[PDB]
């Protein structure tokens, strides 16, 4: 609870709702809440029953091949006149995010049972198979496949029934950069110096004046 802990949070709600659009996942379930209040305590294990269940999806195969983009311009949708690195990296973990995993689209098949996640230790879990392809988590494109790969299990939420778990799958995944992954990020400035970085789209107009 810094100054950067509920401000890296939404960033990761931003790029979500832009991969679940080719998917085709309501987020209605998350804007009313109804998995986090009266659902399960903790978390729901009655969800998992067969390690033979989460490891297909019919809708995990949407990126590439509805109409492709090679990266043209995502920041222009004009993000980062509201500054703050909260709504300013909407569009930034946009053309970096989201085009990132559009590209290659989703080579995740058996990643749901990989890490398991049902019970309220499934981020345990999680920290441990992540961080097999987080060892060059150094630079501002390459700590981008943390998020993308916690932004997969997203489709198996409405297939498995549980809602409750894509609802906190985006809350620990922002927490975890508060606790102790921000060497480099707050050596730089956050997450603002990574929209006039890699999002330099919206920040080459130099604005206009919407606050004088």
């Amino acid at each position: 609870g810094h100054s950067m802990s509920q401000s890296n949070r939404e960033l990761v709600v931003d790029f979500l709702s832009y991969k679940l659009s080719q998917k085709g996942y309501s987020w209605s379930q998350f804007s009313d809440v109804e998995e986090n209040r009266t659902e399960a305590p903790e978390g729901t294990e009655s969800e998992m029953e067969t390690p033979s269940a989460i490891n297909g999806n019919p809708s995990w195969h949407l990126a590439d091949e509805p109409a492709v983009n090679g990266a043209t311009g995502h920041s222009s949708s004009l993000d980062a006149r509201e500054v703050i690195p909260m709504a300013a990296v909407k569009q930034a973990l946009r053309e970096a995010g989201d085009e990132f995993e559009l590209r290659y689209r989703r080579a995740f098949s058996d990643l749901t049972s990989q890490l398991h996640i049902t019970p309220g230790t499934a981020y345990q879990s999680f920290e441990q198979v992540v961080n097999e392809l987080f060892r060059d988590g150094v630079n501002w494109g390459r700590i981008v496949a943390f998020f993308s790969f916690g932004g997969a299990l997203c489709v198996e939420s409405v297939d498995k029934e549980m809602q409750v778990l894509v609802s906190r799958i985006a809350a620990w995944m922002a927490t975890y950069l508060n606790d102790h992954l921000e060497p480099w990020i707050q050596e730089n400035g956050g997450w603002d110096t990574f929209v006039e970085l890699y999002g330099n789209n919206a920040a080459a107009e130099s604005r206009k004046g919407q606050e004088r």
